[PDB]
């Protein structure tokens, strides 16, 4: 089922640096129970619910140039999801900002990929009082690719999964991200034994939902498509449709029927893990014209030009 | 969210009178993990597994029982095909995986005891990679009290339940109840809704309006003669298939198949099957009584023999040498 | 018994009144009028044949257009929407969109009435057409003009309605059979509205498979909260009557949202509404033996409500005059 | 272009083969002969039968009916079909404006009058149309010439399908396939599925992924010795009834429940079954051959059984008196 080779040229550069690696922390750290340790040495009781329940939620935000994206929203969106779980959240958004700021400075990572999450835990804490049982857990590591730096220029191809459906809203709603990957799997085998290299699920009433850690969006004379319902509200997503609208085009967050997809100029995927990918063959057949969209090559770069650029949206790691 | 635990004196259910020694650490609970016991207090895994960042596991949990196992082969047969069907690579053989089982056992000392095994994709490939095919799946394995979906008291008094109404069970085109695992989001959702609506549990619906199961058991219903309980979209539970055996033995017809709230509504009887607490009774049903509103006749005899069966010899009982 | 619907009593004073005149029944086809098969009959008269797939396979889909005070209400955007629908269904139709418009005008003058329902109806037809072709389709289109319908009466659309949201059915799904497509299909509509009457409410709400809000059994479902209107998109006829409410709630400054619906969205709403062109705007005071915000027929509801009326005699691109 | 009925008198068979038409001269003087419809209390021209644009059969689809078929001049399992009927409709809550005889009287007149040896007789019971001209239900009957779903070349021969991937099978909480009836947006659309793709039918699935049957016949599947046929979201089929009694009485085992689209893949043999045609083989499946891609060897010893037992006097037969 640590720096990596991107397209000369092209808007993904990593940083050229060398990592000081006296820190046993250096590379990749993660903070369980109150300590920050090596990634590689973070363990979790296996009595924890986040486990035996799949009882979990997280969201995962990433650094680029040594600058957090759009940390703030991911971090208001986990806690969102947690309320709508009933997970109580045993730390506060300023605290969880902290820890998360802090495992990316410990690691001394510029590209990194910032995991948190909160699970129900496994009973009363080692040591306190109607204290909260819920257990935090964060991680920075190195920038993860759904998609390799180069199908991030080139493109990919993908199916409409026939085998498996999305997880319903009324059964474990992808609105909250979550673990429980089961369908999503199931997704990822039936697209290698179909030869291609992801797959888009469709919901219970066939409309077109998100993949296996990405969202689905499609254009078509001049309108960004994207689903609604039985979706992660992806913050990669949110980015570019603010860059559509800023490039004219209008975006509308709606039911996405596999027609629409078959008839799309451009389909591309988004994620925080790789940002914007063309989708340049769906089911066999191109997409468009069968090369990355004008649209998609214009977005893609926008959302990489941003990660340098001040903003609102960026900021820098403190190392 | 809802060694030795308070019995109904006289009734079926009886823990050991027992003392145990606490000389060794792994006395109480013991766990496998990586290639060693250690307490179950102090078994940890990495957060790296994607048994935990994408649930990519499945298990069995057998019981001992005064000493005695019940049903191991069952649990482990049923273990190793659905890991198959999930596509986990097994890290061990049926023969490994039954003597870890027996060793979690036998060091924790307990004679009432739940023994959890489960197998997650890994956590990438093993340290002391030997190579690249090695199989990077996980075993880990626990022994510790038994546990209660419903108290001893409730396994004889009965409890009450609600058809949930705000959430459904995972379909098996998502994720397969058939498979037991971990993806509990739709269960917790119905033991929610269950506490709000006032009642001890929920029984979950499928996308057609079927009953299916509720969180951590089976549902099993007698109407006249008959006793029936869902195929689809369940776990096929082994106190259920139990339960259908002693059931078939008192002269009674089984039917796995199709159950409608309907059925429910006009049953003799209903009651819930699962391995954490045996046959427990279900007296009321969304704020109505069950039949009398009190514990069946079939119920309670099929309830007393399955914890008889805990002590008479037979090939569902293997005596664990502590 | 199931209840799913010349001059029916109104509330006097109220903004629902019929025309006041005498209908002249020397014309058999005065009081009702239908086209079938190239003929317009009396609506006594009209049938069909028992092997038109339209029966048989429910192979047809159709509009319900009105008449008030002697004007068509939004004709165009009806026979637009039919001929679409029957694109979607793949039913070819035998007539133009001019056509079908005058054979409904025709229906209507024809009948008399000034205040009246008109269904046009395509079908797959029951074969070869008798005189013929291989070449001729054989889609069959019907056409009928009678007294206004009500889903719920005029003194219920002023005083309200109780529903619940039905838990023993669920909507026909997008990929079975697509509310979008208006249709014959009630199977899952009739099962929902004898649950409404075992459980002692007016009418009942029906879930789709993810347990969202969709429609009832011939009108559309609309609620509003704190300043703005919401309504499902998916899984449900695209109203007309939901057009106007939407257009009308714009206009009086309010916010509105075609998207998914909640039941706990229905259970805090401030208010809820019903649309249908069989009666136009309902309020709707009690939800599962639970009162709609203070109870009664909600203030923006009644503003609504009322001025749906009133556009009935305004004049204006969405009416057409009779001639008769 | 829709082709759901592939044969609308006589049809053109296999020589030699188990399918024959009687060889006999209509009497074409009286204006019933070839086709008889009995409509609001007269017996009429099948060509004439027209019934009321207001009937709810028609604007809400609220009717149910069976189609019963006479084969040499008899009637075949008659009573089994007024009874389904009948039951359907009370599940679908219309009240029946006839006795079960009385049924069963307008069906063997339609047919007396009509003087078809081999037949297709649809009853129907439709809410209605207001106060007729008390109960408000309307029963209509017609005996028009015997209807293929499959022509008889094709039920020796056999048959391609395709499992559709558009469109999925009403719900049993929606508008439930148990009950016979006229909505067939879901089987129409499969069946312009199935012509986009090149195969002569298509097979549908539930929501969850199950396969359930197609636009007019029941689905069932031979697998080493034992028939398999959906249970949920289906017709209970006479003709299906019929094949499983044939199956047991050939030493074969029957069961009724969850058909996957594994097991058909995997099938020795899969074949249709309707009273519009029989017993029709299946020898493609999406493409792929149906086992040695022939037409079964159980599927065809079924289909010659059920032919023949058109003409063996036994309790599923009965002469019709012309
Ligand atoms: C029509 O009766 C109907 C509506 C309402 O649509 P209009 O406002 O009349 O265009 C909504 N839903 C269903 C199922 C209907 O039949
Ligand atoms: C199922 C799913 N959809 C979409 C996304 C991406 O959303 P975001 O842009 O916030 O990372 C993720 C992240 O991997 C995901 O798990
Ligand atoms: C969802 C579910 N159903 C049923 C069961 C009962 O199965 P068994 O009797 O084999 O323990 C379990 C737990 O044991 C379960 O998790
Ligand atoms: C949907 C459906 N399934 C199955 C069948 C076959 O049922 P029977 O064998 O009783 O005719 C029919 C008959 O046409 C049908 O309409």
């Amino acid at each position: 089922l640590i720096i990596c080779e991107t397209v000369p040229g092209e808007a993904i550069q990593y940083s050229r640096y060398s990592l000081d690696r006296t820190s046993p922390l250096a590379g990749g750290c993660a903070w369980i129970e109150g300590a920050f340790v090596p990634a590689a040495a973070a363990r979790i009781s296996i009595f924890d619910a986040g486990f035996g329940h799949s009882d979990v939620t997280y969201t995962v935000a990433h650094v680029w140039h040594g600058n957090f994206f759009r940390l703030e929203d991911h971090v208001e969106r986990f806690l969102a999801g947690a309320e709508k779980m009933r997970i109580p959240m045993p730390a506060t958004k300023a605290e969880i900002m902290d820890l998360m700021r802090g495992c990316v400075s410990k690691s001394g990572l510029r590209e990194a990929a910032v995991n948190v999450c909160v699970t129900r835990g496994y009973g009363r804490k080692p040591g306190k009082t109607e204290a909260l049982e819920s257990q935090l857990y964060v991680y920075a590591i190195p920038y993860l690719w759904v998609f390799s730096p180069i199908r991030q220029i080139e493109g990919i191809d993908a199916v409409i999964a026939q085998s498996v459906r999305r997880s319903p809203a009324n059964v474990m709603d992808p609105w909250i991200k979550n673990y429980q990957w089961g369908d999503l799997v199931r997704a990822t085998f039936e697209a290698q034994e179909r030869g291609a290299r992801t797959a888009f699920l469709l919901d219970s009433d066939g409309f077109v939902t998100e993949g296996p850690g990405f969202n689905v969006l499609m254009v078509k004379d001049g309108t960004v498509f994207t689903a609604a319902r039985n979706v992660l509200p992806g913050i990669t997503r949110r980015t570019a449709l603010e860059i559509a609208r800023d490039f004219g085009l209008q975006t509308v967050i709606g039911d996405v029927t596999p027609e629409m997809l078959r008839g799309a100029d451009e389909i591309f995927a988004a994620t925080t893990a790789g940002g914007v990918t063309p989708v340049v063959a769906l089911d066999g057949a191109p997409v468009g014209a069968g090369v990355p969209g004008d649209w998609t090559r214009k977005i893609r770069t926008r959302y990489w030009q941003m990660m340098d650029e001040p903003s609102d949206l960026i900021e820098p790691v403190s190392y």
